[PDB]
């Protein structure tokens, strides 16, 4: 399975329509711009994610991620390039709700649910669950992934400058 | 006249309205901590700000602006401090309308209606009207001010490290640390 140009309209529609429902106003330039990437994994809706960017520089960027129902980013970190220590991101969830993992203690009855398959390549379990209006910080350089909730998620990131090829994924399948 | 308690739970309590009506989630925790400055001028609805911080830190900051109709931010710029370059932002409107004023040559028939007596306080009059959805950066160091249309505004920012104490203010009158 391969990401086409129908299956990228298909699902900028589909996050324009859970942005506009959230009351996110979007220009006309920007919804065409609306990144979506399955991670080069073949499975969309399992794995990807949409992403919105308002801004990104050598001083700060800021981001909305839109997430479809139990879509799942692939588990990675933002390294140090050269000098630059690396991003370091807050997220805010905005609308529905996501399960981010960190590195920590399992959490028992974790509220994601991940293909059997794939669980090799994910490898912290500390979990934290964001509804709307609550946040969590990434230090640089520290393995994170996440999974939306049964109605999908919004969530906002701000963050240091971004670089989104040099992300390290455990899954040795992703191309970012 | 000046900024009391019970005049911040009001200011408070319309800027929570505000953010509801945009749809924007706030913590019960976010709710008490909203900062509403009149810039100690004195009048809060001619003059001021309710402004959300998401996050500041060294490496960035994100916070939402509350703007009830046409209240105006006072002129200032934020300077380099030490070897640090000073804050450069990005502004998006969410909701509502701003009219952003940075250098530039002034613009004619501009949307803003300042006190009269203030204008001697605004000194650049370059208009940049940003209606939901967007954007404008305003880079270190840069005199800049603004003015929410008739039904206010919610704008967004997006910055490196804030250090609101630092800002210089054109406005003599105006102290930001309440
Ligand atoms: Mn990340
Ligand atoms: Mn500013």
């Amino acid at each position: 399975m391969m990401l086409t140009k129908e299956l990228v309209k298909e699902a900028r529609e589909k996050a324009i329509r859970m942005l506009e429902k959230a009351c996110i106003a979007i220009t006309d330039e920007e919804k065409e711009k609306i990144e979506v990437t399955d991670f080069g994994l073949g499975v969309l809706y399992t794995f990807g994610l949409e992403i919105l960017v308002y801004v990104n520089n050598e001083r700060y960027c800021a981001k909305e991620l839109v997430m479809f129902p139990r879509q799942i980013c692939p588990e990675h970190r933002h390294p140090p390039i050269g000098s630059y220590l690396g991003k370091q991101e807050t997220f805010r969830c905005r609308w529905g709700e996501v399960y981010l993992y960190v590195p920590g203690t399992p959490t028992p009855n974790p509220r994601a649910r991940i293909p059997e398959e794939k669980k090799r390549y994910f490898t912290v379990w500390h979990e934290i669950v964001l509804r709307p209006g609550e946040q969590y910080t990434i230090p640089p350089n520290t393995l994170h992934w996440f999974q939306a909730g049964d109605e999908g998620a919004i969530v906002s990131e701000f963050s240091s400058q971004s670089i989104d090829e040099k992300d390290i994924f455990t899954d040795p399948n992703v191309k970012r």
